[PDB]
C-alpha cells in the first residue's frame, strides 16, 4: 500500500484513506439501470466538434495510458447535450480488464463491457484544468464502451504504438490522430453528476456515456494488456483491471437522451 493504483493493497477500496470524497455524495462510476433512467426530452443533441483536433502525445501515466491534445484554443470541443458552454478536449485514455467480461467502470444493467474509453473535457469558463477539478461543473467526460468483436480501424494508430511506451513514465509523439474515429454511429446517452473515476475523485464530472458500444478485436485490447504498471527495471505487473467498481447512486437521477 501506499501510492495509489488498483492492487489489492492500494486500490478502489484503499483510496478513501488519502481521498475522503471516495464516500461522497456524487462519486462515480455507476451502474446505469436502463429502465429507471428518465427520457428527458428537455435535453440537446451532443455537440462533438472534433475536426480541429491537435493531438501532441501518447503516455503510459502508470494507471492508463493517455492521448493529449492542445487545449489552449477551442480547437475539440463538446458542448450542447446537458451542458451548458464549451468544454475543450484535454486528453482521452481507457479502462480495461484482464479478461473480456470486466474492464469498463460504468456498467448497464449491471453488463461489464471489456473496456471503457474517457474523452475528458473541461469547461472554459474556469480557464485551465486545474481550477475547473474545483468546481461542481468543471469537466465533462464523455465514456465510451468498448466490446470485444471487429476491428476499430480507427484505433489501430493508438494500438501500434503501445509497445514504445510499455511502463511507467515512456512517451511518445503522437501527432494528426484523429478523435472521430473512436466514436460509434449513435450519439444517444446516458447523464448524470458524478466525480472523476481515480484520485484526487473530486466531484467535477458531468458524465455523459454513449449507449452504443464501440467493437474492438480481440488482438487490439490484447495489446492494451501488454502494458505494466510498473517503471522499467521492476517487477513485471500487467496493466489490466484499471477500473473503479460501481459506487453508490445516492438519489441522484440518470437522464436517457432518447426514448
Ligand atoms: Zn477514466
Amino acid at each position: 500500500s501506499h501510492h495509489w493504483g488498483y492492487g489489492k493493497h492500494n486500490g478502489p477500496e484503499h483510496w478513501h484513506k488519502d481521498f475522503p470524497i471516495a464516500k461522497g455524495e456524487r462519486q462515480s462510476p455507476v451502474d446505469i439501470d436502463t429502465h429507471t433512467a428518465k427520457y428527458d426530452p428537455s435535453l440537446k443533441p451532443l455537440s462533438v466538434s472534433y475536426d480541429q483536433a491537435t493531438s501532441l502525445r501518447i503516455l503510459n501515466n502508470g494507471h492508463s495510458f493517455q492521448v493529449v491534445f492542445d487545449d489552449s484554443q477551442d480547437k475539440a470541443v463538446l458542448k450542447g447535450g446537458p451542458l451548458d458552454g464549451t468544454y475543450r478536449l484535454l486528453q482521452f485514455h481507457f479502462h480495461w480488464g484482464s479478461l473480456d467480461g470486466q474492464g469498463s467502470e460504468h456498467t448497464v444493467d449491471k453488463k461489464k463491457y471489456a473496456a471503457e474509453l474517457h474523452l475528458v473535457h473541461w469547461n472554459t469558463k474556469y480557464g485551465d484544468v486545474g481550477k475547473a477539478v474545483q468546481q461542481p461543473d468543471g469537466l465533462a467526460v464523455l465514456g465510451i464502451f468498448l466490446k470485444v468483436g471487429s476491428a476499430k480501424p480507427g484505433l489501430q494508430k493508438v494500438v501500434d504504438v503501445l509497445d514504445s511506451i510499455k511502463t511507467k513514465g515512456k512517451s511518445a509523439d503522437f501527432t494528426n490522430f484523429d478523435p472521430r474515429g473512436l466514436l460509434p454511429e449513435s450519439l444517444d446517452y446516458w447523464t448524470y453528476p458524478g466525480s472523476l473515476t481515480t484520485p484526487p475523485l473530486a466531484e467535477c464530472v458531468t458524465w455523459i456515456v454513449l449507449k452504443e458500444p464501440i467493437s474492438v478485436s480481440s488482438e487490439q485490447v490484447v495489446k492494451f494488456r501488454k502494458l505494466n504498471f510498473n517503471g522499467e527495471g521492476e517487477p513485471e505487473e500487467l496493466m489490466v483491471d484499471n477500473w473503479r467498481p460501481a459506487q453508490p447512486l445516492k438519489n441522484r437521477q440518470i437522464k436517457a437522451s432518447f426514448k
